[PDB]
């Protein structure tokens, strides 16, 4: 249930988000919240310096029982998923 938000406010936050090694890509996300493996989680992402809110339809793909406790998203396969993809990984080009 509910909406799983995630606002990065820098480039440091969001390289370390950034799971690159997750097939379609994936983001650590903090949250106490308990979660299951394959579990469908909605997340809204905030890019360092956007002025969007990003929805991602993810897949729960690792939990977390410094670093915090959370979960490991991955996200869709297809074109909004490629999207997400895409805009960070530019942000993160260099």
């Amino acid at each position: 249930q509910g909406i799983l938000s995630l606002a990065l406010k820098d480039k440091a936050a969001l390289y370390s988000a950034y799971m690159p090694f997750v097939k379609s890509g994936g983001i650590f996300v903090p949250t106490p919240k308990r979660y299951m493996l394959g579990d469908e989680v909605f997340l809204l992402l905030t890019l360092p310096d956007s002025s969007e809110r990003l929805p991602v339809a993810g897949k729960v793909v690792w939990t977390t029982p410094n670093r915090a406790a959370g979960i490991g998203v991955q996200f869709p396969d297809g074109p909004e998923g490629e999207a997400v993809r895409n805009k960070i990984e530019t942000l993160l080009a260099g």
